[PDB]
C-alpha cells in the first residue's frame, strides 16, 4: 500500500539533502549512537572499527 516515514533527517546539524552519516560535521558531544555507550563516543568506539572482515558465520549460537 502507501507507507512512508515521518522524515528521517540528519540528527545532527539538520541536512535534508545529506544523510547524518554523510554529514562531515562533528557529531554532536551526546552518547554513541552505535551502542548506546554513554561513556565513549562513537567516533573513539571500538566496535565500531571491529577488526575482522571475515563475514563467514560468526559463532552461530543460540543463549
Ligand atoms: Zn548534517
Ligand atoms: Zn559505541
Amino acid at each position: 500500500g502507501s507507507s512512508g516515514s515521518s522524515g528521517d533527517r540528519c540528527y545532527n546539524c539538520g541536512g535534508l539533502d545529506h544523510h547524518a552519516k554523510e554529514c562531515k560535521l562533528p557529531p554532536q558531544p551526546k552518547k554513541c549512537h552505535f551502542c548506546q555507550s554513554i561513556s565513549h563516543m562513537v567516533a573513539s568506539c571500538p566496535l565500531k572499527a571491529q577488526q575482522g572482515p571475515s563475514a563467514q558465520g560468526s559463532g552461530p549460537s543460540s543463549g
